[PDB]
């Protein structure tokens, strides 16, 4: 699945923001507008036994140009909350269910 970071109008949203994937399906986050953006998983809101540090972007790594991507693959079934660090207070948060 591909997820855009920001609407074209600069709206601070993942598109789509709540979605489902199969275990082992790749998630392509594509930087769109309103950046900088990144993708960090909330370690309190992902399945047991998953280390959020392996699937989250590095804290200083921000996507700052159109079309840059971050790709991640999730295998443990369950629901995962993630967010964009700079825009988390503005509502830029999303959820992926892995089945
Ligand atoms: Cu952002």
């Amino acid at each position: 699945v591909e997820v855009l970071l920001g609407g074209d109008d600069g709206s601070l949203a993942f598109l789509p923001g709540d979605f489902s994937v199969a275990s082992g399906e790749e998630i392509v986050f594509k930087n769109n507008a309103g950046f900088p953006h990144n993708v960090v998983f909330d370690e309190d809101e992902i399945p047991s036994g998953v280390d959020a540090a392996k699937i989250s972007m590095s804290e200083e790594d921000l996507l700052n140009a159109p079309g840059e991507t971050y790709k991640v693959t999730l295998t443990e079934k369950g629901t995962y909350k993630f967010y964009c660090s700079p825009h988390q207070g503005a509502g830029m948060v999303g959820k992926v269910t892995v089945n």
